[PDB]
């Protein structure tokens, strides 16, 4: 079994992430995650807070995951790339997910709160069984540092 | 066992993809795929049709794969990058493979039909046993939607 | 078991890579590797020699690995990206590791010898047990061509 755990850490965030235990019966590799906020991306590098904590589990243990762009992210309307190609998150990290996005255009670019620019892929490309959305207050032992 | 299935969906395509059951005894991760057509890549984003359908199989089931640049793709002659870093293709997709390629240069760039700009890597980085090239007419149950 | 083998192939290199058998008890996916030399990256593509040979082993056999940027690589001070998104190295390759890095800025950029711009991830994202740093002279059968 491979499971994902997402907890919003802001009010606007929990709007887009109502508590559920979503299953993945389509056998989709990637877990889409929302921007949760209208932002303007300037030419060059931008830091985009995702307002969530995330844990991935494989065969009972805490595991790593990768952040990868969706096809949607880069159009003729917005030349956006993930700065580090794909983000690796080690099992040890328990802070907020944050993206480095390069706007390659010479003019600024707007993204909308509902948009999913990236998806989360489990270490080793293991398809997730459930995506557990937790509510803001509930303190998982998974997000405790060590 | 991990096997790949490639079917050309155009005449010029089947030129480069004669029906075979290629084996991979070198233990190469990546399956090189040709452009099949002379194209000119303008500054900014370009959509590059690959004129093939592709299925990947691991342990009997249909599985996902990733599209990754080859070292060849980006030279001093052509600043080309894959727009989404690496393409993830879910098992469910059965249409034509298409690339988003960013020309970072300020002048247009020519690619030739014989050139392999990208390779296909099986979900979980599993080395393929055989690369089955199918012929244009043969209707695999693998490319049937569900 | 998954093990990494790094051998410096220059004197300045062995400075940063003293012979050890480092273990990875943090369960980190990525093996950080140093630039080993002050270089200036011009706008456009740059080739960055890493002055090491590397082998990866999974379950006794020689295996493949991937080169991925660290978060550190791209800042507001330096718009650097890996040109091929992530580097795949086939088990067969036994030469020096070399990076293609795109400086997206319009002015040149300095990197310092101690800096780790990239990390090595084992095929299939398998966490390494030990990182064996070998010394310059010792001829591993792993770096012999076939």
């Amino acid at each position: 079994a491979t499971n994902f755990f997402i907890q919003p850490i802001t009010e606007e965030a929990e709007a887009y992430y109502p508590p559920s235990v979503i299953t993945n019966k389509r056998k989709d590799l990637g877990v889409d995650v929302y921007c949760c906020s209208d932002l303007v991306l300037q030419p060059g590098l931008n830091i985009v807070r995702l307002h969530i904590k995330v844990a991935c589990e494989h065969m009972g243990k805490k595991c790593g995951f990768k952040i990868m762009a969706r096809s949607s992210m880069c159009t003729h309307e917005r030349l956006l790339i993930l700065a580090n190609g794909i983000g690796l998150i080690d099992p040890g990290y328990v802070g907020e997910l944050m993206l480095k996005i390069i706007n390659l255009g010479d003019t600024p670019v707007q993204i909308w709160a509902k948009e999913c620019l990236v998806q989360l892929v489990a270490q080793g490309d293991h398809v997730p069984d459930h995506i557990n959305i937790l509510k803001r207050n509930q303190i998982f032992p998974l997000f405790a540092p060590t």
